[PDB]
């Protein structure tokens, strides 16, 4: 890891329910819009009960284009997963992770870590949460964030859908980093479970 | 040796085909894993189209099932739930099935196998391995709560068989063992 360095960072980023943070005017924003595949790391503490919380989303915040978008989130049961996606008759390759990561411990809102890496040389998408390889999942049409229609924003906390902030998380954002590297399964094995 | 089998079994859109009572369902009712071979023709523009389905019919359960589908757009799938908060686990993988295409409806094959060792979900079509799913918590029909039916051709949701499948289900074989990949691409192609 010595010499890797994200394309995006962020940290310490409080985000209320529906509000989203627009990450789409950043430096390294035009890159994390056309990965071909990295790796995504986020620190979280969650403070919503709504059902669906996007960590982050890359994707076509456009009308009539809100099934073009990727997003790595995070549910009130306990879940972790990911959806990518361009509209059905496109592609829709999901993930969903069962008690995965906690929202509190001992009445506080808790620390999880999470990650998401898709590797286009074995077409293979890895979900990690709090030191744990939680799915993997292989499809012969690999996809990236580079197959998404008309791509327009990167945001943390919500999936811009026709201009509405969907799948809105509160709390806060601890760190959140993005590579165009494929991280190994140890190296984030290592940083989710801190 | 298949634990259920059918050939030949034409469905109105919208019908279904009740397995629920055939010799060898309270097996499928209860696999911790397995195999399940069909080659189909859809006649029917209906978006999904559940091939086979084995779940809980009954008020309030509309998310426990698992199913094996295909789609108007030449997709495959499947769907293994037990409610959001419980379990999710699904595949849909595009572009891997057909139709029609000479402006003739056509045969195809599909295949998942649930791998309980590896803790593994395998789809498979036309002689092509189309997605792998690898799941630490591995689950499988065994998992959902009150399982009761299993059907061809759609899936039972409150009573109401959702995801309804028009044509003929050519073969449908259902196994409690895990077949291998290349025996798997042998038997859809
Ligand atoms: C993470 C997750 O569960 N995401 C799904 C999302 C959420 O469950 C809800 O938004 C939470 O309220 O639901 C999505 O589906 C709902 C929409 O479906 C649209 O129809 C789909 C149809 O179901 C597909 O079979 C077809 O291929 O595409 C249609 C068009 O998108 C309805 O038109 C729309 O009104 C919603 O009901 C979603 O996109 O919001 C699916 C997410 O995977
Ligand atoms: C193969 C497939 O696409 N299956 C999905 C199915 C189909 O897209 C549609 O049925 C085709 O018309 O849609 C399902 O979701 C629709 C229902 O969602 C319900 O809410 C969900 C909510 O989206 C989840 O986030 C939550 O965890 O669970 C809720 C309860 O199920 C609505 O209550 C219901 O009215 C539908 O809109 C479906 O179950 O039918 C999801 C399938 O994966």
């Amino acid at each position: 890891m010595a010499d890797i360095g994200s394309v995006l960072q962020k940290e310490g980023i409080e985000i209320s329910e529906g509000t989203g943070y627009d990450l789409s005017k950043e430096p390294g924003a035009a890159t994390v819009k056309a990965l071909e595949q990295g790796t995504i790391v986020i620190s979280y503490k969650t403070t919503s009960e709504n059902a669906i919380q996007s960590l982050l989303s890359v994707g076509n915040g456009t009308k009539g284009n809100q099934d073009r978008h990727f997003h790595l989130y995070i549910t009130n049961a306990g879940g972790v997963g990911m959806e990518l996606r361009n509209t059905d008759g496109e592609f829709k390759y999901t993930l969903d992770c069962p008690a995965a990561v906690r929202g509190s411990y001992k009445g506080e809102r808790v620390s999880n870590t999470v990650a998401l890496k898709a590797d286009k040389e074995n077409k293979q998408y890895k979900l990690f949460a709090n030191g744990e390889l939680i799915a993997t999942l292989d499809q012969e049409a690999f996809k990236f964030i580079s197959d998404i229609t008309g791509v327009d924003n990167v945001m943390l906390g919500g999936t811009m859908r026709q201009g509405t902030v969907a799948y809105p998380f509160g709390g806060s954002i601890e760190r959140m980093q993005v590579y165009r590297d494929v991280l190994s399964d140890d190296e984030l094995i290592a940083v989710t479970g801190k």
